[PDB]
């Protein structure tokens, strides 16, 4: 019965609660779309939430406090309406603020599978083979890998080669994700990196230790023999 | 030595560099994309793919800072990679079931976002009532948004709109990119006659109030026209 937390006080990833009554409290977070108000409800022994904190770190914070204030498990959750609350890293290099470029089916990808973000078209890169400069790099699409639009990076001035998940380091013997990825037009699209890049000295792989060229020729090995 | 990922600490991220104006950047996660890349551009940094996950990302950029001391001005993507994590994502990966109406879930698949896992039925018409645990769920129609729900928590007589009720602060209309400026002020009646017995009215943001929210409310919508 005293003082109602105010949002914009309340410290980055920190939620307060608010006791209504017997069984119910409210919880309100930081709201940077401006909804910094939910609902905790009692259910018995167990707690009902409606509507969790704003984003990831709120929703982290919000079970934290409960847990701690309160001490009962959170079985159930209630949306009222919709709201977007996604951040990943594109998120949070746009409001550093850095402008993320893509391919344009890097970017159709995306909308399938959940975007809006403004990101920049990275044109002249929708065949396998193409290649582009986009500043001190350049950009390479060998063609279907790990995922349909997988690009590779590389870096002139030290002859380093960036493959990303397409790659992988020498002590990975068995494929990984696979799910989006096309296992048959991987070989050869790591073929076409072997022939553009003969000169890369420094071969990065999406997980774990650098080598030379010799991660192109294991890569591909590993793949065919995720066959029959 | 280059750092193996599942020996570096979480919510840590390490630079290595290779070259003049050429680092990579590993970030923790054996529970899943670890290294990235870094080049010098004229006095400009060119970051390429982003650390995994917005926490990492923004240590990424804090240790660029601390070590480089370069402003990095633009990121290339390689590949689409889904890190984009919200509410419903840590509930359901902490064990709490996610529930909302067939409406909500339906504008949630246009978008691509995280759908809650289970349909709430029995609310498609305006004045639906339904019992779902501890509170009863309230479709009044279209207000704030076209799916709205409000919730009603009988044993306190609690009521709580969402975005759909202002708090008495609020005097003019906030987010209303989704809101049926015509409709909103006749859900909000059928919420007055719904729950005449309401005694605490939570609204979406700011402090609580009693009936007065729902009248409040109403004024403030009717005014934006
Ligand atoms: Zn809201
Ligand atoms: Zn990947």
């Amino acid at each position: 019965s005293r003082e109602y937390p105010t949002a914009s006080e309340i410290p980055d990833g920190e939620v307060r609660l608010y006791q209504i009554a017997d069984g119910v409290w409210s919880h309100i977070a930081a709201q940077p779309a401006y909804p910094s108000n939910g609902l905790i409800v009692r259910d018995g022994d167990e707690l009902l939430l409606i509507d969790t904190a704003w984003g990831a770190k709120n929703t982290a914070a919000l079970l934290a406090e409960i847990e701690k204030q309160i001490g009962l498990p959170v079985t159930r959750a209630v949306s009222t309406h919709f709201h977007d609350d996604r951040v990943g890293g594109v998120d949070v290099l746009r409001a550093a603020g850095v402008a993320t470029y893509a391919s344009p089916s890097t970017r159709r990808l995306a909308k399938v599978e959940g975007t809006e973000i403004p990101t920049h078209s990275l044109e002249g890169l929708s065949s396998s083979g193409d290649a582009v400069r986009f500043g001190p790099v350049e950009l390479f699409y060998p063609g279907a890998a790990h995922s349909p639009d997988n690009l590779i990076v590389y870096v002139p001035s030290a002859r380093v080669l960036y493959g990303g998940c397409a790659i992988y380091e020498l002590s990975r013997t068995s494929a990984g994700n696979v799910a989006a990825a096309d296992l048959a037009e991987w070989p050869t699209s790591i073929e076409r990196i072997q022939q553009h890049y003969p000169e890369a000295q420094f071969v990065i792989p999406g997980h774990g230790l650098p080598g030379g060229l010799d991660l192109l020729k294991h890569t591909s090995d590993v793949v065919k023999a995720h066959t029959n």
